[PDB]
């Protein structure tokens, strides 16, 4: 990783915060094209003091994807340890966080909005696994809007993946209870099980959040009660705009090994 001068970068806002981090708003003063300086506005994740014995897994989640490059792949500056702390840098957009967004512009977002964000997920999606990649926590807050959209041009909204911060491997049982549904079935039963195949569930459970403007599945029952879900085989409700309903449950499929290829679910939205 770029290590980026204690001098160079500067902490504003606190805009919320991830499992055991805490986010700000920053700026960065850096040397750009042409040698031009710049004051960029960046997102700076910032690992719980108290949690330091995840730093390995904390940092390992933004270089494995950062050694890639795509349209839809969240860009990396770097790090930065001022006062020892254990600091990530990454861009920031204004528009915030996907799962913020869809609910605070639900009455304006119809289908072809969220079908299309679908398709940017997706293509994202198949890149990860064209390259054998897993993600391991795919989720709406986990997704920056870059573009809104803009009728005066025809362009569509754009969004990027962010990176899945600390690992399902390592995290506390209870931790992963909370995370149901995006956590898949077979991780609660052991999160040595993840696999590509977790990412095609918790992109059912995005994309039931992208149709659901924002609502969070499942937010009504406490974490006993989500074991309970998923010993059940309970599928998540149909969202009110049920384009995609079917899409969802044939990637919230109990068994891994038949959940769909991203090649066949960028198809199967392609086809809708
Ligand atoms: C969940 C939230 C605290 C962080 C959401 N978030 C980001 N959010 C912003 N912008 C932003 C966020 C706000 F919360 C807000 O109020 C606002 F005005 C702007 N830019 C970049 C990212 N990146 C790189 C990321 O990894 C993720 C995690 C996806």
């Amino acid at each position: 990783f770029h290590k980026i001068r204690n001098e160079d970068l500067i902490f504003n806002e606190s805009l919320g915060q991830g499992t055991f981090t805490k986010i700000f708003k920053g700026v960065r003063r850096e040397v750009g094209d042409y040698g031009q300086l710049h004051e960029t506005e960046v997102l700076l994740k910032v690992l719980d003091k108290a949690h330091r014995n995840y730093s390995e897994s904390f940092f390992e989640a933004a270089s494995m994807m950062s050694k890639l490059s795509h349209k839809h792949l969240v860009l990396n500056y770097g790090v930065c340890f001022c006062g020892d702390e254990n600091i990530l840098v990454q861009e920031f957009v204004k528009f915030g966080s996907l799962d913020t967004y869809l609910k605070k512009n639900k009455n304006c977002i119809n289908i072809l909005w969220k079908l299309e964000v679908a398709k940017q997920l997706a293509a994202a999606m198949h890149f990860l696994e064209e390259n054998t990649l897993i993600h391991g926590n795919v989720c709406a807050k986990n997704i920056l809007l870059i573009r809104e959209e803009d009728r005066k041009t025809g362009n569509p909204p754009f969004i990027k993946l962010s990176d899945p911060g600390i690992s399902i491997t390592v995290l506390p049982k209870d931790i992963l209870q909370e995370r149901i549904p995006w956590v898949p079935p077979e991780c609660i039963e052991n999160p040595k099980n993840l696999n590509l195949a977790t990412d095609k569930w918790s992109f059912g459970t995005t994309l039931w959040e992208i149709c659901s403007g924002g609502d969070k599945p499942l937010s009504a029952l406490d974490s006993q009660r989500k074991l309970q879900f998923y010993e059940d085989r309970h599928q998540l409700p149909a969202p009110k705009a049920a384009e995609l309903a079917n899409l969802i449950n044939n990637c919230m499929d109990y068994e891994p090994d038949h959940r769909p290829s991203f090649r066949a679910i960028i198809r199967d939205l392609n086809s809708l």
